[PDB]
């Protein structure tokens, strides 16, 4: 529990925004059958023209406004597009002679928005409502989108809104958020139900984010375990934080060498939701949580290794931890939940553990280190014969794990492996769902032949195939015997290069997973 | 004084330091040529040149006062040899009390206003002459005009390279060495030259003594060590001095600085030694060099070609050059000045307890800095060092810094850069880099890269992920911790080390100096 | 003149627009105390705030609409702030009943805007200008900037809103532009000059953007050719067999590996009456660089890049451009390119080849991809005897200054102080920042050849850009000489397009001498 310093300055504990501006957002849902009311604040329209390449922008929506429905009329609102991402903001005068700003967001001529296209709109938007003083904004829903794509509006649009100022000192002085936020869109009643589950998704990603953006002086092992036992506290979930000598009775040789190196002592988290009811369904899931990955001895110093990032190195854990939120405020039922995370960090020190070491899993088996580099899997292997002790359905583990998917999928898609087609297809489902995309890989089985070790029971890497994220996947899959058993890897993912931050990837994803 | 902790007994606790140096054994005669040179013991060496005339025969216009030796170096016989810049000849001879001389020439080309560079070309020649001769005195005739800031050149240049380090030398240590003990120069107009000669050993040991420090190996040379050898200079020449520990450095809050000290087995030692004038104070100026004692690059370690991660032990050089500069301004004693002597000192190490790229870090200003790259661990020292040099209240603040590899892509080696954000502050460096002949070189502060320091979660980043203009973009970053006062900084990264000589060359203790003396 | 073909599929010549839509706007300026008026098209203020946190926007100008009036009052511009780049604008109607827009572009809380402020400013307000059908642009200067900061900033406006087409296949612009500003009338002569300098780094930028197969010696030589001609100017253009005659070995051995000709190009502008100052403007002119057997093939090398190679020729070319149109008095310029290709064969040049330049120096060659220096040596032979009184040579020849001075400030090199304070004076009146950096006579010595009469390159010495220098220095024996290295800032990483360099930097040059 307590942070060990090398000096006085270096800071003990993670720090943590649980109430943030988005939830001080007064949130109203209006059925658009019935007019759009424009008095404060801005006024946005989302319209499109389908099949009309850049068509012109026509406004359907009633308004219950003589002065604004003239100067939308069509003959003046010909000369805008609806080119997606582009937006316009209006000067007029309502009825009663009040100033008012209106505005639109093209939505493009595709009837049916995906999820790159929706980010584009929110993005668009959330541009409209920064460098602006607005008190309330007014979102005008004159496109289709169902109930999924709506909460994944609001969720992109209060993520993207959201600003961590935690590290900032000498900070825009200019922050300032709506206190209010107005949809019309058709049936509200249908779509009232999303908005609550919205915010939770929202911040539960957002949770994950400031925990993977946290550097790793202030989210070490001890300061992110801390964090978990406060995260636990407040949503009653059952807690657990396993220590190096509870560790150590338990055998978990791998988890243990990958510490050995780091000042901060090896915390094991374990947090556990259970309904009231009967429990039909036992799952565990696993995130990956190394503070910091510098490599050890095999140091990340070659072009390209982008040691800067390593504190990322965590997502699978934070993500875990997210979905932790989501689920105990949500309270499913019929379901009993293992948040798991073998926490520990990767560093070069006298005590470190060496390439060519040979170290013992909790499940009896020897395991040669041809890599200290490949940590993640020695620690995910730990974690994972641990899952199965418990007992559960489904094993499901989410990791930062190989640079390899940055050279297959890319930064958009997650790969998922697994050894149960059905598990497979039900993440693939909740991808869908939770708008998360993820695309199935395979666990070649041809490959196993190069994890044979002259010396151990295994090798951790393999000195032919390349095909690294198939390799460390049929590694991970020696340490599940008899459970249903998937692995996302989200190593390509979890960063946004272009804006600088994470993405939170994988909240929704295992939480619609949990619900569903 | 503070005790240097070891990992075995073996390790050294103490940098060894040569004070008192065959040099300052040497008794330094100036005569006027206009009186006559007399050739009797040990070797005599005419510095001759021919204007325009690309390489010219030699003739000594010098009145010789003896007939046999005038006879010897009449023009008839000099014409056989040239005057080719680093030419040099030897001449055996009796004289007219029938004793054997040894006359010579060293050829200083057709130039007729030497260079720096030139001069140095003309010593080294001048120096070989000295070596492998076992001889008692030299004598050098100046049949060339040089002013007084190159004649105190000459003399600072010739000590310095005459000079030889032995210090680490045990079973091979050189058998036959034997300095000359007595120096004789004959020029024109020596008077004026005379008040030269005793601030060119100054020059020289401050320069000297600094090059004993960057030489020192990180093993020998620890920031305890280092602050030690600070501590024992300003008790010999009278100095106010303050060491200041981790507990008082957290009481500052310095945590860029103490971040980049955490991965070592020495304790961070701040340095600060004080002159203070007699009479009243007319001119505060605060002298900040970079001590890193030895630079591994920490977990960006330097493992890339090129790196040069065995030379390390230079990443010191500023603060050595700023010490070298406490040794001149204690002994010469400027009045109506006070000056403090700063230095950051630490070391960059890998280790469980190093800091790590990405973390963010509080300097002693309030600004939360974003770690990029830990082997930029220079500026982090110095950000917290300016902070603390502003606060002292002082007119200038001068910084020295072996920051960045890019100064070799830029200028190079002979040529320091100075950035600055007071132009009047950089004029007088310039006007300092003339008078000490060590070459300085205006750079500019460009404010569209600053952009690129804007990090997302800190207040600035340590470094750009973009730009690759090392020297400009870590000048940016320091201007951010210097709020309101004159400021300049000088880039000696490719400066400091003589790799063909493979040795320092202490350099800015000659700059530093006579920034304040002519202030 | 014929350009020779692979397939038959492959281009002949570069495609040059010469007449933009920048040069159908009609340009009006009126004083800001006469008030402002609000009818057609769009009307951005350009406003400023000294201590800005960044600050609230606030319009000093006074706007002869009521309706536009209500929207610029301080209660609703307050919500807006001035950070520099920042910008807002609504679509209203005004008091007759028209659609307009009006906006701000913030500049920020600095007094004296920069050259790279001012460019911030500039994008903002074409990023707009992309986006909006505008028929008329109005701009209202709230803020101070001298007669040469508003000559850059047309300039720069007219760059950034032009958009190159000519390789688009398939598989608008504004009309009228308005300028309100305080003293109207010292700005207006600003204008036209303005409109020249935008084309003369627009050309270039052109020839700089033209890809390899279009832009080759013999297509670059024939546009050279086309300019003249358009300019009344005098041309000469070179070919193998006259270089050849003239001994130039050095150049013609860079060109060698080459299936396109070596076109040397001479083109002269002499003023009507007396000549007080002859000038050499020299340019290199690599229309592809691939290293030659000292092949781009390490990391970083941006070998895809390297049509850039030839953007110290486009820079003179354009400033031809310039100086033919402004058309200068008492100067006598001489444009000179010694064009060729770089390229790996069994013809090419090779690595330890030694070879003779037109002065008789010979060369021993160390790396084949510092062929710039070689061609630029002949160049600088075949300057000094037109018997001019400065040489200024400009060219991307080093890309250590990349981490010298970046991406943003060209370096000066030169063996006369009086032309480098002229070419600095240019740079602060032109826009196009310049910085000087010494020629370190110590480095001198590692140019030494064992059995040529000079190296190359260096053997260590990783100061590239000064010992390069170094290198032409020897090439030029009784002229003032300068040199622009302008290898970081001739392409535009960020925006990914040349930026014309030089262009304007020479003229000012050749305008304030
Ligand atoms: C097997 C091999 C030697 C290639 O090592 C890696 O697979 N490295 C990964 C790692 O260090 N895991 O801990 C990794 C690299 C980049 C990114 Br982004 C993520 C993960
Ligand atoms: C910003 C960057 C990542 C490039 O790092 C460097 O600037 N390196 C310098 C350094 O390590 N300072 O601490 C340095 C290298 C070599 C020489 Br010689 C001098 C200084
Ligand atoms: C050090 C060496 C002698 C090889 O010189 C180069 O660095 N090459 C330049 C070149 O290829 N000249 O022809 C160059 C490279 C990149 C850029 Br950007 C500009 C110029
Ligand atoms: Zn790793
Ligand atoms: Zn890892
Ligand atoms: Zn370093
Ligand atoms: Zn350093
Ligand atoms: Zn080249
Ligand atoms: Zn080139």
């Amino acid at each position: 529990s307590e942070v060990p310093q090398v000096v006085s300055l270096d800071p003990t504990s993670i720090p943590i925004e649980y109430n943030t501006p988005i939830h001080d957002i007064k949130v109203q849902v209006y059925d658009i059958k019935g007019g759009c009311n424009v008095e404060e604040g801005l006024t946005i329209f989302l319209v499109n023209n389908p099949g009309k390449e850049n068509g012109p922008v026509k406004i359907s929506s009633k308004v219950n406004d003589k002065q604004v429905s003239e100067f939308l009329k069509d003959e003046n609102m010909e000369k805008f597009n609806v080119k997606l991402g582009t937006s316009k903001h209006f000067y007029m005068f309502n009825d009663n002679k009040n100033s008012v700003a209106v505005g639109y967001v093209g939505c493009g001529s595709v009837a049916d928005l995906s999820e790159a296209d929706m980010k584009r709109v929110v993005l668009s938007l959330v541009t409209m409502l920064h460098d602006n003083k607005l008190s309330k904004l007014t979102v005008v829903f004159e496109i289709n989108v169902d109930k999924n794509l709506f909460r994944f509006f609001l969720e992109t649009l209060f993520y993207e809104y959201m600003t961590d100022e935690r590290f900032k000192s000498t900070k825009n002085v200019n922050m300032e958020y709506i206190k209010h936020l107005g949809v019309y869109i058709n049936n509200a009643d249908t779509y009232k139900e999303e908005v609550e589950k919205a915010r939770v998704y929202y911040f539960g990603t957002y949770y994950a984010s400031q925990l993977i953006a946290a550097p790793s002086n202030y989210c070490n092992p001890v300061s992110l375990s801390n964090a978990a036992v406060e995260l636990a506290q407040k949503l009653n979930l059952e807690y657990k934080i396993l220590g190096v000598k509870e560790l150590e009775e338990l055998k978990m040789g791998a988890y243990l060498s990958v510490g050995k190196g780091s000042m901060y002592p090896n915390k094991f988290i374990h947090l556990t939701y259970k309904s009231k009811g009967d429990v039909k369904k036992k799952i565990a899931l696993v995130g990956k949580g190394i503070t910091f990955d510098s490599g050890g001895y095999n140091l990340k110093a070659a072009p390209g290794s982008m040691i800067d990032l390593m504190k990322f190195d965590m997502s699978g854990c934070a993500a875990v931890l997210g979905c932790a939120y989501c689920v105990g405020t949500l309270k499913p039922e019929n379901v009993e939940i293992h948040f798991l995370s073998a926490v520990c960090e990767n560093m070069v020190s006298k005590n470190s553990y060496r390439p060519g070491d040979i170290i013992t899993a909790s499940n009896g088996k020897t395991i040669e280190v041809g890599n200290t580099d490949a940590e993640g899997r020695l620690t995910l292997a730990d974690a994972l014969v641990y899952a199965e002790k418990l007992g559960v359905d489904y094993i499901v583990d989410i990791a930062t794990l190989t640079g390899a998917m940055l050279y297959s999928l890319g930064t958009s898609y997650a790969g998922v492996f697994g050894n149960n087609e059905e598990l497979i297809n039900k993440i693939l489902q909740s991808s869908k769902t939770s708008n998360e995309p993820v695309w199935w890989l395979p666990i070649i089985n041809e490959y196993r032949a190069t994890l044979n070790s002259k010396y151990a029971d295994i090798n951790q890497i393999s000195s032919s195939v390349k095909a690294s994220s198939i390799v460390a996947s049929l590694f991970l899959k020696e340490f599940v015997q008899n459970t249903a058993w998937a692995h996302i890897d989200i190593a390509g993912v979890s960063w946004n290069f272009k804006a600088r931050k994470p993405k939170g990837f994988g909240v929704r994803l295992l939480t619609e997973f949990v619900l569903n």
